[PDB]
């Protein structure tokens, strides 16, 4: 796997050993060959798990998620987004001879970016790489192998509060992980289960790194999660309920981002969701209930456009622009290099994404217009149909000038107000509070 000019797709089925068994073997061999190696974890939660599986091995953990260091480590471990972020900023990133990406199906924009950067360096003959995932880009197998057999059942899955007609959901006495299309949809199902006496934990991107510990430290009957739990999260569960639905961010007319759907999930996503159970070879008969079919709904998905925006602003070599990883490059229509920004605008672009916590597309619109990071006038001077509503009336903030104005961004991205926490953070941004 480790010879240069080589990208390997490690596609063992879920539970097959990739992180606890294969990754330490690869790391020990890379240390022997003095290969300067990066290990890319999708989340800080998986980083901490990797430290457990890599225990003792000389690895520099470039994350505050891991409580360990000598300084004489030639293997680095950092998060997907940390790797891409460091490539975008002045900070120098080593020319790694070996690039290991765990959970390499992760569809976050900075993970697609990182896959494109890494496969380009391999195609240039400069590095080797190993992508680890049960579900490579392109799978159409939503029912891969498991450590023990799974009962698969197609069945109507409620997506709103229900009274009767779904007794199988609440009659269950084990532990269920339930994948929902959105945080808001998860809230409504959570409330319904809680009112039926169930102990519910809710997981989403903004909360995952914090609430996941509750699945270890508390009693629970249901985990209600968005697709963030497709990327390494593991549970001592015996049932998965899969609405088989997701929201799809879509750029309309190059001018706005909407959250289309809910619509079918990909096969990869369905397999990753089912893959949370049937993992214990000593406990056959875990259940997978799925409430819809799969489709290739990553085509047109804004995350691949945003991935091009990131990769267009990472230096490779004179002029050159890294392609996306070939099997996912078709998921977006874009002119390579069309998003490259000059030195100062790239800086604003990065600060908008990092400190500003804005979606990539929105950060790009603001930065390529020449707006400096702290200048929030664009949040108020959009067209009337860009008004953001809070509780059925136009949302309002006090500007940094002390003036109460309606939230009306010049570029509208539905992800900044898709749930309450998202709207709260965007209101503080528009107020100049970060």
């Amino acid at each position: 796997m480790l010879k240069k000019k080589q990208l390997t797709v490690l596609d063992l089925h879920p539970g097959a050993g990739k992180t606890r068994r294969v990754l330490p073997e690869i790391v020990r061999e890379a240390i022997k060959k003095r290969l300067r190696t990066v290990i890319l974890a999708p989340t800080r939660v998986v980083a901490a798990e990797m430290e457990e599986a890599l225990r003792g091995l000389p690895v520099r953990y470039m994350t505050t998620a891991v409580n360990v260091h000598s300084g004489t480590e030639i293997v680095d471990l950092m998060c997907h987004a940390t790797f891409t972020s460091r490539l975008l900023q002045p900070i120098r990133v080593p020319n790694y001879n070996l690039n290991i990406m765990d959970e390499a199906h992760f569809t976050d924009p900075s993970s697609i970016a990182a896959r494109g950067y890494i496969s380009t360096r391999v195609e240039m003959g400069e590095a080797a790489a190993i992508f680890m995932t049960a579900t490579p880009p392109g799978t159409r197998d939503a029912f891969p192998d498991s450590n023990s057999p799974i009962m698969d059942t197609e069945v109507e899955v409620p997506e709103r509060a229900w009274s009767s007609g779904f007794d199988w959901v609440t009659d269950h006495s084990g532990k269920t992980v339930w994948f929902v299309p959105s945080v808001r949809n998860g809230n409504e199902i959570a409330a319904c289960l809680t009112k039926a006496g169930k102990r519910v934990i809710q997981l989403s991107r903004k909360t995952f790194e914090t609430e996941f510990q509750k699945t270890k430290n508390q009693e629970w009957d249901f985990v209600i999660t968005t697709d963030i739990s497709e990327m390494g999260a593991n549970f001592k569960a015996d049932r998965v309920i899969d609405s088989r639905r997701c929201l799809k961010p879509v750029i309309l007319d190059g001018e706005r981002v909407i959250l289309a759907g809910p619509m079918p999930v990909t096969h990869a996503s369905a397999a990753q969701r089912r893959g949370r159970i049937g993992r214990n070879p000593n406990k056959p008969g875990d259940e997978y209930m799925y409430g819809g079919g799969c489709a290739e709904t990553d085509e047109g998905h804004a995350h691949w456009l945003e991935a091009r925006m990131l990769l267009d602003n990472i230096y490779l070599q004179d002029g050159l622009i890294a392609s996306l990883y070939r099997p996912e490059a078709d998921k977006v229509a874009a002119i390579e290099g069309e998003f490259k920004l000059r030195t100062e605008q790239r800086k604003t672009f990065v600060e908008l994404m990092k400190r500003g916590d804005l979606p990539v597309w929105l950060a790009y619109q603001v930065a390529s217009a020449g707006i400096t990071y702290t200048d929030r006038r664009w949040c108020f001077d959009g067209t009337t149909n860009n008004t953001i509503m809070e509780d059925s009336v136009p949302a309002e903030v006090w500007t940094k000038y002390g003036e109460k104005r309606v939230l009306k961004p010049r570029w509208m991205d539905a992800r900044v107000c898709s749930d309450h926490a998202a709207l709260k953070s965007f209101k503080e941004f528009a107020a100049g509070k970060r």
